[PDB]
């Protein structure tokens, strides 16, 4: 393999030793097989079923559960017997939830997709090659080829590997590498070498990159790399020894896990040592093994309280639901766990042409010369009206209408428009529009021409679909087009050499047109073209040509120039070589200045609204084109990313000024940079890295499978709906309609999901954090289980699980676009706020735990215990003689349960109305305000009524429904919780930081 872009046409051949006759030997075809393998990109993930699952249980949450799910299977199995069918159900129910939650782990991933896989297909199943032992081709797979080897190609054929091309059999060969350099139009291919060893692909016009499509042609060729080493392989390598963190939420998770369990191991050295008094105890007392299973059943209830179990459901439904209400707005979310990395971004870098602006291509301005006397000059400026590429508008000179053919000047400047030209234009029914069919800068110029018909040849006479190409077919008779000198960025500028048609236009026959850069092409200029006569280029024609160009292109117009000229009296056909670009910029020259046009790309209309909303939000957006730095520059004027007047130069470079710099000063200039100028690939993940170093969270456009690298080392990429697949895959985000306001449109969503997503979070954490206070005085004290894992679990998953999605409906506020991005590193729960969790928890811990030792002693019909022991239930069977005149069975009472359960359920729509907002009073922001909220509050109460009233409910979750008064009782215990918290916000918003 190697570099071939540059050697030669035979040192290649002498490098690998083949003969472009006979290609490689048997011997050498495996030899080079060995020692540079076989022409595939590597393997994949072996992730197996086994694996996958074994993931599901390894999150320390996850394992947490399923160490109490045994416990508590092995509690109600053999010690409890008869007196209870029920056993069971508790780890029966741990169970579904864990093994059914893995599927969801496994199904969301089966159905997840590779980018590195997405590229495989950009491989040809097989490949033509010519072997040392047989002259006719043989067609292998592509598997095989061999760096080295005689390759053919041709047209429809998609190139097998990096080929370094020997010669054209063709006529002429047209390759669309498209997907691999982002040029739209087929490009031309040639056979002499490229002098530079660090050439950009897109000036590889000797190679084929493995990939692409052969357009037009057959060509011979020799392979140069393979597999892994060609220009796609190298970019399989670089997005697979990428790594994607991992969205703050789930980084916040990892956390609360790890502190989630040192927490319930401490609670438990406590409990121990709050009951440490049994040290003290007779050695033959007995209920040895009864109290094993009371700390043994309460670990499962500690387990099952701590854990937020319906929270896993309640974000990904909330997030599925933005999914689909951001996919209204044309913003494609693939990842969901990415929505939340979003709402945080503080850097945009998007491309140009496709996103910001429209990519609609037009002419506003012309102007030739109309004198030169000595010093003295003259132009003749004109204006053109009409945006679309329909053939509908006028040159107006003057502002005033004006009818092309009265000037001569613009009777050339038009047909070098319809001849150096590839591009034309297509009427269609159905959708009535005038359609660019090749390139948007070149069919914006067959588009000026039918809009200044100099010939005035008649026309409205003629229907839409002819109407198109009229005036340009009347110059395409005029002059016959013989060959064409196509565009290369060496001396950016085209030709085509034209002979006449007939005797009609006999005269000085032979011309040469050519357009490009005017800084290119003005140079190359000798004269200059005034009307039908000629004169010489002098110092001021040409000091007034370049200034024109530059208010032009720099600016409010924003215009990009093109110069149009001809060469009078080209050279001989024969003395010309039509196939080696390296000469082509020396037939067009001693040119004679003809003209110059200036178009326009207008930009997306809503683009110059959802870059100041980015100000405001405090986002920073880098613009990236191709672009010269000059008019890159003004266009960030003209959309906001610069002030009219504001200063540029330490915060706009170009690809060569940016390399150019020492690692220090380049990565100074990212954090300050807001446009660059002309880019590759390369740029692209530079400036990520950098922007990473930071610690920032940037976004960043593409399309090509050469973007997809960038995009995956972007914290969010967004690919364009109409790029490559490739692109999506490896984007967290597609924009459906290519259009940059979508994407600010996507940053206010995640903003708002974020914002809602915190709430219900701290809600559902703080009811754990009660459950937890319950389970723990329950347990330090001795008194009787309260709270059963079975009702904890339909507590967290369904009714908190519903006041918890309906929180996700709340309002967004207003100012979500005025605020900085988040920061995430900012904690969910701290300061102030993890004080009114640790009041507010500690009230439902004492609330339930209360509620229940109620029913037993002050209670109205119960058993009864003023003062004294009731938390020794443990002895009573045998000590009933002290304290304990009655039934040692009460004990297991559902009463007392479904009075701590009412307590907790009802404390919670409590809870549910205090999380509407995090400081703001209720009377201030009413719970009316959200109605899903109050309307989920309903369905959660009637859910605990039916639990409590049905039959097979209230015997498996042990509740007997509870009478009025006790209902009352409830009511008493549970709403103060309003207050509590009431006070609490008064506190946060006055007294404190604000
Ligand atoms: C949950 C039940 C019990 C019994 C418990 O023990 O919760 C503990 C206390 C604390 C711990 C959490 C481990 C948690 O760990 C962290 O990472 C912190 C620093 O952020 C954290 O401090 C907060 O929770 C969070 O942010 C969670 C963010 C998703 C507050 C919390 C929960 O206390 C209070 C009052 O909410
Ligand atoms: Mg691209
Ligand atoms: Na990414």
């Amino acid at each position: 393999m190697e570099a071939a872009h540059s050697k030669s046409t035979e040192e290649c051949l002498a490098y690998f030793g083949v003969s472009e006759t006979t290609g490689l030997t048997p011997d050498q075809v495996k030899r080079h097989l060995e020692k540079y393998g076989h022409n595939e990109l590597p393997a994949e993930e072996g992730k197996s079923l086994w694996e996958l699952v074994i993931e599901q249980f390894e999150d320390l949450l996850v394992r947490i559960l399923l160490l109490a799910a045994c416990i508590s299977f092995v509690l109600a199995w053999f010690e409890e017997g008869e007196e209870t069918i029920t056993a069971f159900v508790e780890p029966f129910v741990i169970l579904l939830i864990l093994i059914a939650n893995a599927i969801v782990g496994v199904w969301q991933e089966r159905n997840a997709e590779n980018a590195i896989e997405a590229l495989k297909e950009y491989e040809p199943e097989m490949g033509k090659v010519y072997r040392a032992d047989r002259k006719s081709v043989q067609r292998i797979k592509a598997r095989d080829i061999v760096p080295g080897d005689i390759v053919e190609v041709a047209v429809g054929d998609k190139v097998p590997a990096d080929i370094r091309i020997l010669s054209i059999k063709s006529t002429t060969l047209r390759v669309d590498q498209s997907i691999l350099t982002g040029e739209s139009v087929s490009v031309i291919k040639h056979t002499e070498p490229v002098p530079d060893p660090r050439a950009v692909n897109q000036d590889k016009k000797n190679m084929l990159f493995s990939g692409t499509n052969i357009a037009a042609g057959k060509a011979l060729g020799i392979v140069a790399t393979t597999g892994v080493s060609t220009e796609i392989g190298k970019i399989r390598d670089q997005m697979a020894a990428t790594e994607q963190d991992k969205t703050p939420l789930q980084q916040k998770l990892d956390e609360f896990g790890e502190q989630l369990s040192k927490v319930i191991s401490l609670i438990c050295v406590a409990v121990w040592l709050i009951n440490i008094g049994h040290f003290n105890d007779p050695v033959h007392g007995g209920s040895w093994i009864r109290g094993a299973i009371y700390y043994f059943k309460i670990a499962v209830a500690l387990a099952v309280a701590a854990i937020p179990e319906g929270l896993p459901a309640v974000i990904t439904t909330c997030l599925a639901l933005g999914t689909r209400r951001m996919a209204k707005k044309n913003a494609i979310v693939r990842s969901l766990p990415s929505v939340e990395t979003l709402g945080c971004t503080s850097v945009i870098c998007s491309d140009k042409t496709g996103t910001l602006t429209t990519n609609q291509m037009s002419v506003c301005k012309m102007f030739i010369i109309d004198k030169v006397d000595g010093d003295f000059c003259s132009l003749n400026e004109f204006s053109i009206t009409g945006s679309t590429y329909a053939p509908e508008g006028e040159v107006l000179k003057n502002d005033k209408p004006i009818r092309s053919g009265q000037f001569d000047g613009l009777v050339e400047l038009a047909t070098i428009c319809a001849l150096c030209n590839d591009s034309s234009l297509d009427f269609n029914e159905t959708k009535g529009v005038y359609e660019k069919v090749g390139e948007a800068t070149e069919t914006a110029l067959t588009t000026l021409v039918e809009k200044m018909n100099v010939f005035n040849t008649e026309v409205r006479n003629l229907s839409k679909v002819e109407r198109a190409n009229a005036c340009n077919s009347v110059i395409r008779q005029l002059m016959k087009k013989e060959f064409t000198l196509e565009f290369s960025r060496d001396r950016k500028s085209m030709s085509v050499y034209c002979s006449p048609a007939k005797s009609s236009r006999a005269a000085v026959g032979n011309k040469m047109f050519v357009k490009g850069a005017p800084e290119g092409v003005i140079d190359r200029c000798n004269y200059v073209r005034v009307g039908t006569t000629r004169v010489p280029m002098t110092g001021p024609v040409k000091e007034k040509i370049l200034s024109v160009i530059k208010e032009w292109g720099t600016g409010r117009d924003t215009l990009r120039c093109l110069a149009l000229a001809t060469r009078d009296t080209p050279p001989k056909r024969e003395e010309m070589v039509l196939d080696d670009s390296s000469r082509f910029m020396e037939y067009e020259t001693d040119l004679t200045f003809v003209g110059v046009v200036g178009m326009l790309d207008p930009p997306r209309k809503e683009v110059m609204g959802s870059i100041q909303l980015c100000r405001d939000a405090g986002i920073r957006v880098i613009m990236i084109t191709g672009d010269n730095k000059g008019t890159a520059i003004a266009i960030c004027r003209r959309i906001g990313i610069f002030g009219e007047n504001e200063e540029v130069a330490d915060r706009a470079y170009t690809g060569r000024e940016f390399d150019d710099l020492p690692l220090a000063e380049q990565r100074e200039a990212c954090r300050r940079a807001c446009c660059f100028a002309r880019v590759e690939p390369s740029h692209k993940s530079k400036i990520v890295e950098y922007l990473q170093s930071y610690d920032e969270i940037t976004a960043m456009t593409g399309d090509g499978v050469n973007d997809a690298p960038a995009l995956k080392k972007a914290e969010i990429g967004i690919a364009m709906g109409s790029g490559t697949a490739v692109a999506k895959t490896a984007s967290e985000m597609v924009l459906a309609d290519d259009n940059f306001s979508t994407i600010v449109a996507a940053v206010e969503e995640g903003r708002a999901i974020y914002n809602n997503m915190k709430q219900f979070i701290r809600y559902l954490i703080s009811s754990n954090v009660g459950e937890v206070v319950c389970i723990f005085l329950t347990a330090a004290l001795g008194l009787p289980e309260a709270l059963i894992p079975v009702q904890l679990l339909w507590v967290n998953l369904v009714t908190d699980g519903l006041p918890a999605t309906a929180l996700g409906f709340n309002p967004p506020d207003l100012d979500i676009m005025d605020r900085p991005p988040r920061s995430p590193k900012e904690p969910l729960i701290s300061g102030w706020l993890f004080f009114r969790y640790m009041a507010i928890g500690g009230y439902v811990g004492a609330a339930t735990v209360g509620a229940a030792a109620w029913w037993f002693m002050y209670a109205e019909d119960g058993p009864g215990v003023t003062y004294h022991q009731l938390t020794h239930f443990m002895q009573c069977t045998e000590d009933h003689p002290h304290f304990e005149g009655l039934d040692c069975e009460i004990f297991e009472a559902p009463e007392p349960m479904t009075m701590a359960l009412s307590v907790l359920v009802t404390i919670e729509m409590c809870n549910a109305l205090n999380s509407l907002s995090e400081n703001q009073s209720l009377m201030r922001m009413p719970p009316w305000v959200n109605i899903w909220l109050l309307g989920s509050i309903c369905l959660s109460m009637s859910l605990h009524f039916l639990i409590l009233y049905v039959d097979p409910l209230p015997m498996i979750f042990k509740l007997k429904a509870l009478d009025l008064t006790q209902w009352l009782m409830v009511l008493k215990i549970s709403l103060p919780v309003i207050g509590l918290d009431e006070i609490l916000k008064f506190i946060a918003r006055n007294y404190l930081e604000g």
